[PDB]
């Protein structure tokens, strides 16, 4: 088997992207943030507490035909950006572009925290990471990737986002008319359970590439790319009155500036950000100090190559016994 799905930025700077999956008999659907970076598939819910819902489809059990309890088990999750939910879970079926998972376990929010309310657009979570994250207690639960896996034609799902542009996540095959060149693949550490990468350097804009490990995840649930600060200032020493900021909670630049592209390592290949990419506009309305989609992983503990990264590549999400890494250019 196999499944296809369009993922959408949810506003005008690909903050994120959702996807429609549909949960439960008669199908209910809700638009997902598909996350390579957890590992629990929750939804807002007839559950949820109604003063944390503000516009979110909700996900009904007892309109489902196929929705069982899952008896005892509870979930609660803490995401590294401070945002968190937590609630019970139901089995039910779950399809994402045409591929169906039965008994998927769906965690239904009775609780969450307010950056998920001010998001109207986004009705849930959908975690591609591995399962040995995954927070349902006592009885730890598998992903989508994980339950489809054995039914599908290849290990794999893929994702392939657009700049302020419609993309496609693919399971169970490779399409390879989305991407130019060959893939390059790279070896996966499961060890922290993320999609645990090691790249070989950068080169900021028409500069010379410096050949350096940097150690990182492939996180399609985060939007920007966080990187040593060595890196990042040496990226925005490239950009006239670009700063740090302690106040706005990061590296600022004029909005009047032109961008240089980032290029980062995957083996012997290179994947080039383009400046414009970079760009997450104004800081408040009206401003003329734009947020830079390159920032320092200093305190956060690991790299995270999200969206801004990802959405310069094909990538390949290669779940075999030996799991490993795809890119591509596209």
């Amino acid at each position: 088997s196999t499944g296809s799905a369009t993922t959408t930025p949810i506003d005008s700077l690909d903050d994120a992207y959702i996807t429609p999956v549909q949960i439960g008999t008669p199908a209910q659907t809700l638009n997902l943030d598909f996350d390579t970076g957890s590992s629990d598939l929750w939804v807002f819910s007839s559950e949820t507490t109604a003063s944390e819902v503000d516009g979110q489809t909700i996900y009904t059990p007892s309109k489902s035909t196929t929705a069982k309890l899952l008896s005892g088990a509870t979930w609660s999750i803490s995401y590294g950006d401070g945002s968190s939910s937590s609630g019970d879970v139901y089995t039910d079926t779950v399809s994402v572009g045409g591929l169906t998972v039965t008994g998927q376990a769906v965690e239904s929010a009775k609780k969450v925290s307010s950056s998920f309310t001010e998001d109207s657009t986004i009705d849930g979570l959908l975690g591609l990471a591995f399962s040995t994250l995954n927070t349902v207690s006592p009885t730890q639960q598998k992903t989508f990737f994980d339950n489809a896996k054995a039914s599908l034609d290849s290990p794999v799902f893929t994702a392939d986002l657009g700049y302020h542009a419609p993309g496609t996540y693919n399971f169970g095959f490779i399409d390879t008319t989305a991407y130019t060149g060959s893939i390059t693949y790279t070896a996966v550490s499961t060890k922290q359970g993320f999609w645990e990468w090691t790249s070989t350097g950068y080169a900021v804009g028409s500069g010379t590439f410096k050949s350096t490990s940097i150690d990182g995840i492939a996180d399609t649930g985060t939007t920007l790319l966080y990187l040593p600060a060595t890196v990042v200032s040496a990226y925005w020493a490239q950009v006239s009155g670009a700063k740090s900021s302690s106040s706005v909670g990061g590296y600022v630049f004029p909005c009047s500036a032109t961008l240089p592209s980032f290029t980062f390592g995957v083996g012997s290949a290179r994947i080039v950000i383009p400046g414009d990419y970079i760009d997450f506009g104004p800081i408040s309305t009206g401003s003329s100090s734009c947020f830079g989609g390159i920032q320092s992983s200093a305190g956060i503990g690991i790299n995270i190559f999200g969206d801004v990264a990802l959405k310069a590549a094909f990538v390949v999400f290669n779940g075999a016994t030996t799991p490993t890494l795809g890119f591509a250019s596209k």
